[PDB]
């Protein structure tokens, strides 16, 4: 059938805007696959008092525009291929909204569902030794990532301090507030997202106030998004979690299911008649914002999407053949790379405020964001409309245009 | 041991109100590094001297370690100790990524010459060199200690690091990457906490009336930028006596016929006593340098809305238990005079970007400082309906204990 | 007509008339440190060319040096060292956290490749690299260096060093953590200092006639922005206000190190934030030396010798040099 | 009552030593305190889940001779003081024996026989980092000492090379020989003693074989000691733990107490019928050997020792007043500072085969250490002998003569 392969598909619309920008083959094959990718096993004792060993991933895609930024994620089906291309997007999304950034990323082949505070801390502290030769403040930067907290991040930034011998705060981002981290972190993503879908709602003359949206995914990003579209007068008539979907078309209480949630974002299963994720993705909208796993618009549903607007919150959540389906029926969509790009801005922040030592209050966290967030959203559709190509294809070229242009200034090519 | 032990309760008495367990005391109780050094140093006279050193770092959860190093014949290991641990309460109070440090060398500064305080000044360095610099412990001035021994200091790191590191050490010279709006930062951040709890308790400073103990350069200093502001000042003292005259007393002449000791009140015949003056009818009373001013013999007597401690401990702890019971706002020490660490803590941040701020941006970011941390420990105190300075000892040190729990430590 | 001797003359008159003892400038009348090095470079068809570079460092008591590198087959060491003093003298006009450096290579770049130049570069950066850095001393471009021989160097010490280091060197492009508004950085300071110097003299520019001599590149420009040793003091005697170069052309180092602040940071500024700083800091700059000019009633040449060499002075009497 | 304060009684001799060999009053300033004394609070995770805080030490005396050399000792009675004339002890062990190290030493305040192997391991590990940015292989370099071992010295040196980056195996001694230990390193102390007996033995005419000699103590150095002695045909009547002694004049069974000993040296639990410490220190012998602790031979015990040659195995075990009652008695005392000396020795060696990357087998360690501790009992007697004074003011004249010359090379000191 189609491609459902993360890495190739993100390589072949890379292949593309490099096309695109003019380059020529030696760039692609520069870009294709991250200049280092790093595998590691992690010895752990656990509470038992065996031993069990893991499998880490560190990816750095390109350091040609600055030190690479990326989270580690713990979960069992972290995959090689999977580290490798988010850490590409890593790159995208931060020449999208223009940071110092190259693209990284990191990831454990671990349950931690299945596993103790005591334990999770020893797995973290051992994965910045093992990886700690090519990471630090001015080399490389983590953050947080699928089931990976500030809590986490505090582990791993207090052993990258103890072997430095001092206080390294911007050796990873996502901590604590006492440890040097950033106000508006937790929002930051649906913040971006938010910024993001009022944009796309100006340009095709949807008015906010009483705008219909449904979102995949009661998460930290969706939930988060479902109270921001409700406090600006938008009727959120879709909402889903793992379990199922329930929909109201007159606008659900977001207040009343944020209030009785579940740690793990679940609220569906506290209700008789639930709708599922299949029917959800299909409801009629102004606006949908798939904010769950991936591939959740795939051809098969593609041109039963009744939304006018399309905002990919989580990593890709419609596959390549869909985006094209989803162009030619004239749907504004806005790639992940561009939606979820708040988390790296504040992010970068963060680090900025560890480089100085001096750290901002929200207002001003909040105010760089939305111009950051504004100006990228308007550089990838000015892009999309005026060359006629798809959101996706625009965004990577705003994306990878400062990798390879400072690639061909260093002579890297 | 006895201001140490004394300060070892302080951590205490705010740990437990916070809520944490005996192992967070037995980590804040005692720096985690205490290094005592012994340093060589030749004399003009072709002889060599050995000199004690101490640096005391209390605790970097929260960032590097920042105190000052003082040249005194008093200086002790629980001294050093005790008082790196007091620069750990001061930095959370106004909020810095810092921990407590603190160091202090046994010599005689009056009884040397430049050359062997310099020589003194670069083998200090030379023998703690191993546990400092601006990532990890920023010494700054103190007793006996001056912008010159800062920029003996500033040099012998950098020689040792083959480059300029000017973050190492504040205080130093404009021309050495010190900080503007550094001279009168302590003062000036008095007056703030003043302004601000004024305002808490809905007092118009234009016609407040305003109390002030003591008229040496610290007090004097007050005593105009409230007259200055248009407050009416009714009532100064100094070491022999008192001046108390109502609807304002005419600062400015004050300062006129004052003497080089900061002695006014040997020009007047008729004068009223100084424990009269801690009575007075005022808004606002700030005490003098001396302690154990306000104690309970006189603590029901107080007849002023707020209180603002300008002057290590010039209350008693039954005087507070006393002051707070009658509703009056008091102002600890260790808030009103954080405005010195705050300047100090810009120095340092201008020193990592290489990019210096102009005097009157130093004072605006100064405010806020002063502003945000008053605005904490008020509402620390309001919320726990305690007094104010065991809710400053809790502001202090929450940061500290959060970052040692989040980091394992405990 | 020696330009290291003139500008050893040009240091012991100001720090004269500073106040300061002959020991200062024994201290500052020579480079604390210069380093000479020869540099081996293949070539094009396959033969090696050896390379003598210079890498000058005139004082680091108030901070780094900052300089750059010209390419020029007149490339002297005379020529790098009194270079490197005229670097201490405008940071110090501008009040940068700076001292002076400056660096050359003898060698004709316009008889040599991409591939040669590049090569020469990188060769170069290896080979001082050992007293050169963010912290140290902080090269820029010259004569017939750019934004791509910036970029070699930067990508060098950065592989070098294992990690990106954009603020060891300046002049760099965009994309690698360059400034903006370092374009028009020393056009655009000329423009500030042809304003000042009008407020001075009570003149409104809109009423104000214009005439300029330049025939090269700034002066259409500077006409675009409108709509000697006895002659220095000929001026002065008829009350003309004179304004010297190293006072005139500081935007090129001010906003230089606007981009090495920025890379501090990894947090850069737009256009309008960096003319905005850049014209207090010649308009500063400008009233300094005139203040000076005026109040210690000398020639405006030598007053900005004065200001410019003060803070290094200053600095190296604080930190027990002399 | 007597000085009992082992910071202050060395500090007397070394200036008494100072004075002899004709320094000024500076040098003794200088060297009567270490250069650099960190105090560190360590915490710990226990295996319950809470969180107990330690306190640590590590002394560095002088570092004019080169990098600092010492042990971390893990005891409930470990105080600033003791380390600090721990610390001195060392720099006066490498003067004698001629190493190209200053003197240094650690301790933490806990107790092992309550604290399971992780804990044990998260306290070693705790203690490294607390202490990591003074400590390394070129500026001070850790080894075995009372409660420490092996195993103790490997946590150490894994957690100082994950901090690096790379393996630093000379940055810590008495490593396990796979991770880059030396040779006869485990039995160092004992053997060193051992030769110093024989020296001692031959000046006093006595035969090793059918020698009457006892040992207080049964740890690292005294239970080697006890088999060295009953291997070279002496008869070890004494023997003595933390708990007791056991004497029997025909020679104790050695290898029967070695085999039922606990992990950390006791056995004489085991029986019904044993003496106390101080009748085993008054035994009739030949040579008494204090290998147990501090301040066992003093004042009121001087007076009723009947060996003929005390050597001091253990630090400090007999005090300043019982150093004049000894030899005004012509008892041939050894000082701990000389006899003690193979432990830092065979370390010594450790080092150098972790510089190179390039080990020796046992004869080649065996052999450089015999010369060393054969050539320093020589020069300590002949000082002794020749100017007429006691073998430890001997021997802290000889182990002070290089760090107080390295001073005055480097312009620490006037003159």
């Amino acid at each position: 059938a189609e491609n459902l392969n993360l890495f190739t598909s993100t390589q072949e619309v890379v292949k593309e805007a490099l096309n695109k920008l003019g380059y020529d083959e030696a760039m692609y094959e520069l870009l294709k696959e991250p200049l280092r990718l790093l595998k590691v096993r992690i010895p752990v004792k656990m509470d038992d008092g065996t031993t069990q060993v893991f499998t880490g991933y560190r990816a750095q895609h390109s350091d040609a525009v600055g030190p690479t930024k990326g989270g580690v994620r713990f979960h069992p089906m972290v995959s090689e291929d999977e580290v490798k291309a988010l850490s590409m997007w890593m790159t995208l999304k931060c020449g999208i909204v223009d940071l110092p950034y190259g693209g990284g990323k990191g990831g454990i082949i671990c349950d931690p569902r299945q596993m103790s505070m005591g334990e999770l801390e020893r797995l973290s502290r051992g994965y910045v030794r093992a990886i700690s030769q090519i990471v630090g403040p001015t080399k490389d930067i983590p953050g947080p990532d699928m089931f990976t907290n500030a809590q986490i991040m505090a582990w791993m930034m207090d052993e990258y301090s103890r072997m430095d011998e001092f206080n390294s705060p911007g050796f990873i981002t996502g901590k604590p507030l006492v440890l040097g981290g950033s106000k508006g972190r937790d929002r930051a993503t649906a913040e971006g997202v938010t910024i993001v879908i009022q944009e796309a709602a100006k340009k095709r003359n949807i008015d906010i106030k009483g705008a219909r949206v449904v979102i995949q995914g009661f998460g930290n990003a969706g939930s988060f998004l479902a109270k921001f579209m409700s406090d600006l007068g938008a009727k959120v008539i879709g909402i889903s979690d793992a379990y199922g979907a329930l929909h109201d078309p007159n606008g659900l209480d977001i207040d009343y299911l944020l209030d009785r949630r579940d740690s793990f974002g679940t609220v569906t299963t506290l209700f008789e008649n639930t709708i599922t994720n299949q029917e959800l993705l299909e409801l009629d909208c102004d606006i949908l914002v798939p904010a769950a796993i991936e591939n959740q618009i795939t051809a098969e549903n593609a041109h039963n999407i009744k939304a006018t607007i399309v905002v990919e919150a989580a990593n890709g959540p419609t596959t390549s053949e869909a985006t094209k389906i989803l162009t030619e029926r004239g749907i504004l969509l806005v790639p992940d790379v561009l939606a979820s790009a708040g988390g790296a801005t504040v992010s970068y922040f963060e680090w900025v405020q560890n480089n100085m030592g001096y750290y901002w209050e929200e207002e001003e966290v909040q105010e760089k964001l939305y111009k950051k967030m504004y100006d990228s959203f308007e550089a990838v559709y000015t892009t999309a409309t005026t060359r006629n190509i798809d959101m996706r294809l625009a965004a990577y070229m705003v994306g990878v245009r400062r990798t390879a242009e400072a690639s061909r200034f260093r002579g890297w090519v």
